[PDB]
């Protein structure tokens, strides 16, 4: 479906923190493990950021667990966690970004 869509070319990853050094790697080293792009639609029709973050993640964690599970991955609570955070960070940043040169 995402014909519909936006897709963002390669984002930055944040360095979100989580709550133990443990974490810190359970993140870092495992970047790969997570998406580097997200799906959205952009401020055109669709102006808000709420549900536009919630769908965005709906969309895009659905669709990188399909294809981690067609490859025979699997996923953690901590990293379902992350996914979500990270999802989120870049989708307000791409939308932040298309809303400010509206806001011009």
């Amino acid at each position: 479906g995402l014909g519909g869509y936006m897709l963002g070319s390669a984002m930055s990853r944040p360095l979100i923190h989580f709550g133990s050094d443990y974490e810190d790697r359970y993140y870092r080293e495992n970047m790969h493990r997570y998406p580097n792009q997200v799906y959205y639609r952009p401020v055109d029709q669709y102006s808000n950021q709420n549900n536009f973050v919630h769908d965005c993640v709906n969309i895009t964690v659905k669709e990188h667990t399909v294809t981690t599970t067609t490859k025979g991955e699997n996923f953690t609570e901590t990293d379902i966690k992350m996914m979500e955070r990270v999802v989120e960070q870049m989708c307000i940043t791409q939308y932040q970004r298309e809303s400010q040169a509206y806001y011009q």
